[PDB]
């Protein structure tokens, strides 16, 4: 019963059973975090973090302890990480996000920062504050609220008063992609405004981050980085795109 918080996370502690030795992750609360805790308890999947409990004593979240930590770190700073690795976080990263459309349930927030990894490397998707329902009694509801971060974040919760929420994390999924490959962020936001988002419609690839991807990588990124959310590609295509096939090491 009795945990001793060992040290800060992110707040965050680390906890450690007083008798098991076990660790846990605790989100510490002063007084969106009561729909934190019920989405959380509606989620269990290998590739998101697990959810033990709550007490209300400021409010005590109980949450899944990733030893890797986040894979922001592994992430080397205008090289990426090799290939194989990539796209072994990317099928995790898939399966997770599959799961979590499937229940009807939309992150809100995907980026390395959020993405954890256990004591084998395996991916866990993390953070519900901002995920919200889209999807209950098998009826879709837009989204309008602006979430995320920037760089992540798609085109149209930019442009649009209402926008679908699967292609939101489906872009934003790509984004985390690029930075897996090439180490840098393609840009400050995906708006016409902005320079960088222009060359990309544009297609001049042979700048970067792009030059620095391989072209089957790349094949994928133009699916999934498209304007249009009603043209971008879904995930049970990404599950069919070569690359993402491919056998790498
Ligand atoms: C930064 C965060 C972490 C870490 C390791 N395990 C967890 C579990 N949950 C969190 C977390 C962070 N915000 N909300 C939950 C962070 N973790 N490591 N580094």
């Amino acid at each position: 019963e009795d945990w001793d918080l060992v040290q800060t996370l992110g707040e965050v502690q680390l906890a450690v059973n007083r008798v098991t030795e076990e660790a846990v992750a605790v989100k510490i609360v002063d007084m969106n975090i009561k729909k934190e805790i019920c989405i959380n308890k509606m989620l269990n999947h290998e590739n998101v973090v697990k959810f033990y409990g709550h007490r209300r004593e400021i409010q005590y979240l109980f949450l899944e302890y990733c030893s890797g930590g986040e894979l922001f770190d592994r992430i080397e700073p205008d090289i990426g990480m090799p290939e194989p690795d990539a796209q072994r976080f990317f099928h995790q990263l898939m399966a997770g996000v599959v799961y979590l459309h499937g229940i009807g349930i939309t992150h809100r927030d995907i980026k390395p920062e959020n993405l954890l990894l256990d004591e084998r490397d395996n991916l866990k998707i993390s953070d519900f504050g901002l995920a919200t329902v889209f999807r209950y009694n098998n009826r879709e509801r837009l989204l309008n609220k602006m979430c995320g971060t920037l760089p992540y974040v798609a085109p149209e919760l930019l442009k649009r008063r209402e926008f679908h929420a699967e292609p939101v994390d489906v872009w934003s999924c790509g984004i985390v992609l690029t930075a897996m490959l090439a180490g840098e962020l393609p840009w400050d936001q995906p708006s016409d405004s902005c320079q960088e988002y222009s060359d990309w419609k544009e297609k001049k690839t042979y700048l970067n981050p792009w030059k620095k991807i391989d072209s089957a990588p790349l094949a994928l990124l133009h699916k999934i980085l498209v304007e249009n959310p009603s043209a971008r590609i879904t995930i049970p295509d990404i599950k069919k795109d070569r690359w993402y096939n491919k056998p790498l090491k």
